[PDB]
């Protein structure tokens, strides 16, 4: 038993990686050496930003989802993806990562990737309503139109700007419990599909972080009251929790929050007016109760506002961080596929010491 | 920034269990301090040695299966099970494992747990056959004589001690690889039922090491033959490598192939004879063309005899380990969600620094919009 030992993992470095870096100390976010605010504030696209994380180089982007309608409907779409690509092995014959050469595993990961996609706006527009045409979802042009298209039908060009938006910022931020989840599956040799079921699991885990902020409620409040202060106030003095807010992640306000309500003006979100002033109130209340830590913005804030002004209800905004995070597993499990180690932790037991089968309580109870 | 780095994290410490001790040096393995091969000799059914893990005491048992046909048919065994399990979270309403007493998890886990066993027995039979009726499982008494009734329909008694023997021995084995999995998906707080999901899947790697051996080809050719140790040199001549036989897990022969060596000759399987006479043949060759190395019969080996003498075919065996470990991963999971401590490391970056999008290679074929 080693003293003082800290469970969780917590500081051990597990890994090397070579797809991005997020410099906290620094305050911004790259995505291999590329600022993710260059990224948005140039326009690139999701199916490219894809691309660049898991390549390395700009270049072969996500192909356009092939027709392929969902089988499960359990009304959680988190649980349908989850399981329906599971169910990619048998019919699109994955063979296990230990099986195939580098080429193969990424164009495999790119295909169940995009299909992740067709999953959820399938599972979104629900099963008591017809499908989108697919002459009429070919029309789109990007990956992101095409997700809009399948599951809205008629989407607007701004709600298209927003998603990607958020979609970009979200793509990939270091070593989570689901980007862990994803290379230990990855490491054992499993078949890529297997790898990236198992990382949506760890992602309906309300502690993984990340996921939009149920800030919807609370920007109602201020709606109907129309003074920000009031409510925050409110809040606080009633003894509950002021949500979208807490300490920092980042040494200062996080690259993402920031791009994210920049996303928010650009695209005139009705939302916006309201957002920043709860934002404020929010902070000169909270950074006054507590003056000496550092309170800053959580980037689920704005998360929850760009996603709610391209019509994402509340039980849908958990599948849209999934969705962009596929852009990080893939290239995690890519990089974890050419390491060639198994991770495989150590435990040290503490239990009882031996003893035979009677000595323990509730013998008498078993037969045989 | 970095040292002379150990990656995977191999031999790091991550938890501490009271759950089991995989006693390699001593060369024996014990649940809750009870070793298994005084369980299996006292036929302690898995439904109890179920109990044992996850609660620390043999009293109540793993529940009987409730009646719920199996929704996914792929084709693959454990993909039917993996997508299955993961889908009776909104059915059933499982919360998040945040949100419940321990009480709760452990009900929701035995629940799930002899579940996924239905599914196996049921992906097994396969879709071009009636199923079993209810009332004729319902004449079993333990929870492996039900799952062997509704797979085989009339199960052979002594093939259900095979599978007793087998689920025991290979429920739990420490902190391997799908277990972490399923750790690190339950620190998160997500309900049970996509922890067990997440476990399966990284059980489905090769590498994690459990999978039953694909002995039976050599098993067949050497009953041909007659002749076990031409066959053996046969094998490693024209340069390939036994199946069932490589480095040691424990300072010397595994309990766990003890025992299932020990069960596949006191119910007399039909192979027995000619699978000690290939194990006896394994050794002898191996040892003498690296003298320097330790080889033991790997468990691998006699848990493929066993399955096989229980009629499970090659395909399903993979499916017959995880059965047999959702003993461990229940008993994990539970262990985690007390501990309430996300698991999450860290890593560090070596890769390009700052660079402009125009400076990456391709930027040419990058399309963009603009106003």
């Amino acid at each position: 038993v080693p003293e003082n030992f800290v469970p969780g993992l917590d500081g051990v470095v597990a890994f090397t990686t070579e797809i991005a870096e997020p410099d906290k100390d620094g305050g911004a976010l790259r995505y291999r050496g590329v600022d993710i605010e260059d990224l948005v504030s140039q326009r690139v696209t999701f199916g490219d930003v894809w691309a660049l994380l898991v390549d390395g180089n700009f270049g072969s982007g996500l192909p356009p989802a092939e027709p392929f309608p969902l089988p499960i409907h359990s009304g959680d779409v988190r649980v349908d993806v989850q399981a329906g690509l599971a169910m990619l092995a048998p019919i699109w014959g994955y063979a296990p990562l230990l099986d195939i050469d580098d080429a193969t595993a990424r164009q495999q990961l790119a295909r169940a990737s995009v299909m992740a996609l067709s999953y959820v706006a399938q599972s979104a527009r629900g099963i008591y309503q017809p499908a989108v045409p697919q002459r009429i979802i070919d029309e789109a042009s990007t990956v992101t139109a095409r997700f809009m298209t399948r599951w809205q039908g008629e989407p607007d060009p701004r709600h298209i700007e927003a998603i990607d938006a958020y979609w970009v910022s979200a793509a990939e931020h270091g070593m989570n419990a689901s980007t862990f989840t994803a290379r230990v599956i990855a490491s054992t040799g499993a078949d890529v599909a297997a790898a990236l079921s198992g990382a949506i699991g760890a992602m309906s885990g309300p502690l993984h972080g990340g996921a939009p902020a149920r800030v919807l409620p609370m920007l109602d409040e201020v709606e109907r009251a129309g003074d920000a202060r009031s409510v925050v106030k409110g809040i606080l003095d009633r003894g509950e929790k002021l949500m979208g807010f807490g300490h920092r992640v980042y040494r200062a306000e996080d690259p993402r929050a920031r791009v994210l309500r920049a996303a928010a003006e650009r695209l005139g979100a009705p939302r916006y007016e309201v957002a920043v002033a709860v934002e404020q109130a929010a902070l000169s209340e909270l950074r006054e109760r507590r003056p000496d830590r550092a309170i800053e913005t959580n980037v689920e804030f704005w998360a929850a506002v760009v996603l709610d002004f391209a019509r994402v209800p509340a039980n849908m905004m958990p599948a849209m961080f999934t969705c962009g995070r596929t852009a990080g597993w893939c290239a995690h499990i890519l990089e974890q596929k050419r390491l060639g180690k198994l991770v495989r932790p150590s435990a040290i037991y503490v239990g009882p010491g031996p003893r035979s089968p009677e000595s323990v309580d509730g013998w008498e109870r078993v037969l045989t």
